[PDB]
């Protein structure tokens, strides 16, 4: 049985190898069990300095979500997160606008909808629009990593053509696709 909560299933992975791109982080996820798990209920993390994978920087980064950490990871030089679950969206057009250091990839219903395939100091990209064909819980996943140094990750989503944006949080997230009453 998987727990039902108003959030995405979060996994954190650390490494002492360099993360240069999405492929490197995905390979890290493939390589071992998560160094920690958590509930991603308010997906607006950071900013901080001095490596997300060192000390208590991950806790600080995750903020409001860190109280659900399964463990306190040890130090690593590089690290990142893999989030998966569901997001309630009505049928229509949407686009992400994401602030991040380093890179990331967000997919909805298996298709990438926001990609930065490289390291970067903090930068905000307004991504291309995508459509949702049927109202309901949509499958969503995210990866994000830090190669070192500073770190931040705030995807925001617009339903109104880029006029307003919102953070993905417990209002609309579901870990399993069932309706959370938590
Ligand atoms: O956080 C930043 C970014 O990772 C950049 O790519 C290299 O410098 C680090 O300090
Ligand atoms: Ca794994
Ligand atoms: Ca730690
Ligand atoms: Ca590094
Ligand atoms: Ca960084």
């Amino acid at each position: 049985p998987d727990s039902l909560f108003a959030g995405l299933v979060g996994e954190y992975y650390g490494t002492n190898s360099q993360l240069n791109n999405i492929s490197d982080f995905r390979a890290l996820v493939d390589s071992k069990e998560a160094d920690a798990t958590f509930e991603a209920a308010n997906i607006s993390y950071g900013r901080g300095s001095s490596d997300v994978a060192k000390g208590t920087h991950l806790q600080e980064f995750l903020g409001s979500d860190a109280s659900t950490l399964s463990t306190d990871p040890g130090d690593n030089t590089d690290g990142g997160i893999y989030l998966q679950g569901y997001v309630y969206l009505e049928a229509g057009t949407y686009n992400f606008k994401v602030t991040a250091d380093d890179g990331y990839e967000i997919t909805i219903n298996g298709n990438p909808v926001a990609t930065v395939d490289n390291n970067q100091s903090v930068y905000t990209v307004t991504h291309a629009s995508f459509t949702i064909s049927e109202s309901g819980y949509q499958a969503i996943d995210m990866i994000w990593w830090d190669q070192g140094g500073d770190y931040v990750f705030q995807p925001t989503l617009s339903a109104d053509g880029g006029s307003t944006y919102f953070v993905l949080d417990s209002a609309i997230l579901s870990s399993t696709g069932e309706t959370p009453y938590t």
